[PDB]
């Protein structure tokens, strides 16, 4: 996948690695193949390979974790493909035990990804089904790459299981990740890191390269930096309504393992929804993605010029050729004509300039510590929990929490419209650090928005000349720090980095444009991702950035993970 190769960093040697060692383990498992999948792999597997290359390898079935009695299939193989997770053990020897004997014996054999843990194997030998496994594996999965400049571990709990469990396993796995990278791209010479959970991912790095007993890398690095960054040090970003054409459709409807499903009357029973790819293969959507969403209507005009030329030209040889590149540009133009369409439908109804104008009011140190109307009236109208959670979240953390008589009323209200069981839901925001009472402290929220200029009217969206284009006003707290590294460097910001969570440190590993590898621990959103490659493209910036996270999110999915499954 040529998009995977983004300048300097070729992510196909990743992808192509992990691509190998799936083919090399399921000739392993020798004989046909029936996989039965962990729900939550499927998705971002689909990245990594498709059912085409599954079938090269006798996978003739593939089923989903549900328990009881696995359907019948005259496979030699059974192979379970999970996560190592203790609830998931136990449908699966529901699983070996619910065996119809009434059939040839069917051969067991489990795939951890990305890899093994001990209590798990308790699990199954105390279980008893431990021994009926052929091969146990593991199979090292941890940074998936989504395009050329993107990487993610797509672990959604890894923000509760950190912030409020107390459970750094995640971490675990991203210092596991970057160990992968270290050993096809280059060990990174320079560490730089801000956040609890990113002081200790850069501990298990060190450590795990002081523990390597391989021959001895010898590949040029191609990452220059590592920048580890946890959440909690920017809590705001998510909780803002990203302006960005990619963060609008993630917005409204999702994008999910770089797919977005659509309505699909504008496009081409009943009618499945409208099934995209998202990601910088399609020259269109790599030109509009980043772009503030008002912005994008210029450059689809542009489009259309720049096509019915190309058809002037092939009207007036090698223009056989490119016809089928043609075409697909036409259609590549239609399909995002009619996404702005209806994304324009949104963003020009009353209650989103409402919202829109309440963000910008709290982003900017307005009112930040009243009951706000607009969020009463939401609320007495019953609109979405989560819209009304973003924005009293986003109140809190503009004001660093609320006076006892806010907090309450909000409560009180959110409690007596969207039910009780929502007081699990309010307890995990305020261990979040999202909503809760403040201290009668200062709040020092304001001297960091000034002094790292996060809030500015009058932005350019059209031309930008700053990474506040992406909230129309708002700098991304998380970007502007990683700009602020690069130059003028963070000595000169010592103040406010002390008055933010957790350590900053730096650390080097010995060796025989810079690039930086930026990592969100905790979550990223697409705006943050446009703000980060337009650092990447500034002539004079010194720096690009290649983006990873354990988890792309919004505002909305971020905060749907810290309440209770299942949802009302
Ligand atoms: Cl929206």
């Amino acid at each position: 996948a040529a998009h995977l190769s983004y300048g300097r960093v070729n992510l196909n040697v990743l992808r192509e690695a992990v691509r190998r060692e799936l083919r090399e383990f399921l000739d392993k498992c020798a004989g046909s193949k029936a996989i039965v999948w962990d729900e939550y792999l499927t998705g971002p597997f689909g990245l990594i390979a498709q059912y085409s290359l599954l079938k090269e390898h006798e996978v003739e079935k593939m089923f989903t974790l549900k328990g009881n009695r696995l359907p019948a299939a005259d496979v030699k193989n059974i192979i379970f493909f999970v996560r190592p997770r203790l609830e998931l053990m136990d449908i699966i020897a529901e699983n070996v035990l619910s065996e119809d004997r009434r059939g040839p014996t069917r051969d067991f054999h489990i795939l951890f990804v990305p890899r093994r843990s001990l209590l798990c194997e308790q699990r199954l030998k105390d279980l008893g089904v431990l021994g009926s496994f052929i091969h146990r594996e593991e199979y090292s999965l941890d940074l998936i790459p989504f395009d050329g400049d993107l990487l993610s571990m797509e672990s959604e709990g890894a923000f509760k299981e950190c912030y409020l469990e107390g459970d750094q396993t995640s971490l675990y796995h991203a210092a596991k990740g970057l160990m992968t990278l270290q050993a096809l791209y280059g060990t990174i010479p320079q560490i730089f890191g801000k956040g609890e959970c990113a002081r200790q991912v850069a501990n298990m790095m060190i450590r795990m390269k002081r523990e390597f007993t391989g021959s001895q890398n010898s590949i040029f690095p191609v990452f220059d930096n590592l920048l580890l960054l946890d959440r909690n040090v920017d809590l705001l970003t998510p909780l803002a309504t990203q302006l960005t054409y990619e963060g609008l459709i993630d917005e409204i409807y999702g994008i999910q393992n770089s797919y977005v499903k659509l309505p699909p009357e504008k496009f081409a029973l009943p009618t499945e929804a409208k099934k995209l790819q998202l990601n910088s293969a399609e020259e269109l959507y790599a030109e509009i993605r980043d772009k503030n969403f008002n912005a994008v209507g210029s450059v689809l005009s542009k489009k259309a010029k720049i096509i019915s030329a190309a058809f002037e030209e092939r009207h007036n040889k090698q223009f056989v050729s490119q016809l089928p590149h043609m075409q697909a540009a036409r259609g590549s133009l239609a399909n995002h004509t009619s996404i702005a369409e209806l994304i324009k439908d949104v963003t020009t109804s009353e209650d989103f300039f409402d919202k829109l104008t309440v963000e910008q009011e709290f982003m900017s140190g307005i009112d930040t510590d009243k009951v706000n109307n607009y969020i009463e009236d939401c609320i007495a109208q019953k609109h979405s929990l989560i819209k009304v959670l973003r924005l009293v979240c986003l109140q809190s953390v503009c004001n660093s929490g609320l006076k006892q008589k806010v907090l309450d009323y909000y409560k009180r209200e959110i409690l007596q419209t969207y039910g009780y069981e929502h007081i699990l839901t309010l307890h995990n925001l305020e261990k979040a650090g999202l909503l809760k009472p403040q201290t009668g402290g200062r709040n020092n929220y304001p001297t960091i928005r000034k002094t790292l200029r996060l809030w500015m009217d009058d932005v350019n969206e059209q031309n930008p000349t700053d990474i506040s284009y992406v909230y129309s006003g708002y700098a991304p707290l998380s970007v502007r720090l990683a700009q602020l590294l690069s130059r003028p460097g963070w000595r000169s910001i010592e103040e406010v980095l002390r008055i933010l969570p957790g350590p900053h440190f730096e650390e080097r590993q010995p060796l025989p444009n810079r690039v930086t590898l930026i990592f969100f621990l905790g979550g990223v959103t697409f705006a943050e991702i446009a703000a980060l490659r337009f650092l990447s493209q500034l002539e004079d910036g010194g720096t690009e950035y290649v983006i990873a996270t354990t988890k792309l999110m919004n505002g909305t999915s971020w905060i749907e993970a810290l309440m209770e499954k299942p949802f009302h």
